[PDB]
């Protein structure tokens, strides 16, 4: 599994959600503890199939993000 992905490669098929109650709302979900401030999720089935955490609230394509689920 490829735990670590350049935000430049985030293709269509996943979504940025940088609204901060909504991360913070899936991170419980998930139960993470981490506290990244943007993340890209890919939905699947009607639920989060893929969770990516960047430390940034910008997403640059050369930021790493980290997988959270």
């Amino acid at each position: 599994m490829k735990m670590r992905k350049l935000v430049k490669d985030f293709g269509d098929d996943y979504t940025l959600i940088q609204d901060s109650q909504e991360v913070k709302a899936i991170l419980e979900y998930i139960g993470s503890e981490e506290e990244p401030h943007a993340l890209f999720v890919k939905v699947g089935d009607g639920d989060y199939e893929e969770v990516w955490g960047i430390d940034s609230f910008v997403p640059y394509n050369f930021l790493e993000a980290y997988r959270l689920k």
